[PDB]
C-alpha cells in the first residue's frame, strides 16, 4: 500500500493553515488524521469550542484524509506505535514552546521503524 | 455527465451543519458552492473573519465538492442562470427571515429549466 501520513490536530476551526498541513501530507501518502480529545487539549492549551464528534465530522471531509483515530494525549508515542505511519507531518511551530518535548519524542519514536517528521513553514497570520 | 448541485455557503468558519448539507448534496450529484463574497455577505449578515481567498482555500478541500464559484450577491439568479444547476441545496432557515425572498427566487429561476430546490433540515445547536 502506499505510505502511511500521520497528522495531529485540534482542529477546532479549520482555516488554511490546517489545508496548507494536510495539502503537503498528502504528497506523502495516506493521511491518518489523530484527533487530539479534550483532555489531550486541555493540557497544554484551551478547550476547544467543538466537541470531539464536532471536529471529527468536519475533519474526515477535508480531501485526503484516509482515516480519523483519537490522540488521548498530547504524546504521539502510542498512536504512533499503533498506526505505525511513515510519515507525521507538523508546522514548525513546536520547535519552540511547549509542544517542543513532543515533538522531540516523535523523532526518537519514529526512528523506531524508520518514520520521518517533516516539518512545514506554519502559516502566519491566522 | 452527472447532475451538478449548487450549494450557496458564506461558510465563515466551517462545522457540521456545513457538513451536513454538502453530505446530503453529494447524493444528488457533483456539488459547486456558489461562495458569497464579502458585498454579498454584507449585504444582510456580518461580514466574515476570513477573506474570500481564506474560505476558498477551505471549501474547496471539503469531500465531495466539484467547483468553487464567486457569488457576488445574495440574490442567486445571476449564478444560477450560469451554471444551471439540477438541484440547489439548503437548509430551512431561510423559509423564515432575511433570505426568504432570495429563497422564493431560487425555486422560480430553476423551475425555466426544471432544477430543483432540496432543503435539509437546519442542524440546531451550532
Ligand atoms: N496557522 C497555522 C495553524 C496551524 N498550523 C499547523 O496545523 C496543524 C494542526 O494544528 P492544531 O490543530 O493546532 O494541532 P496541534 O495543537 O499542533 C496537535 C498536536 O501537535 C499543526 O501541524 C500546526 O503546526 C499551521 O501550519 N499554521
Ligand atoms: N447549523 C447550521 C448552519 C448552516 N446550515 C446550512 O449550511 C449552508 C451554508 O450556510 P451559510 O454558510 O451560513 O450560507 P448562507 O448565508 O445561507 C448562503 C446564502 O444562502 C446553508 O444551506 C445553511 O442552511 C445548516 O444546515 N445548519
Amino acid at each position: 500500500q502506499r505510505p502511511i501520513v500521520y497528522v495531529g490536530m485540534s482542529a477546532d476551526l479549520i482555516h488554511p493553515g490546517h489545508i496548507n498541513i494536510l495539502s503537503r501530507a498528502a504528497e506523502l501518502g495516506d493521511i491518518t488524521i489523530g484527533l487530539l480529545t479534550d483532555a489531550a487539549i486541555a493540557s497544554y492549551k484551551r478547550l476547544p469550542h467543538m466537541t470531539y464528534e464536532q471536529r471529527k465530522a468536519v475533519v474526515e471531509n477535508l480531501k485526503g484524509v484516509a482515516s480519523v483515530v483519537p490522540q488521548r494525549t498530547l504524546d504521539y508515542a502510542e498512536n504512533l506505535r499503533t498506526v505505525r505511519p511513515d510519515f507525521v507531518v507538523h508546522g514548525d511551530d513546536w520547535q519552540t514552546g511547549v509542544q517542543r518535548h513532543t515533538r522531540e519524542r516523535v523523532i526518537e519514536v519514529l526512528s523506531e521503524w524508520g518514520g520521518k517528521l517533516v516539518e512545514i513553514p506554519y502559516t502566519p497570520g491566522i
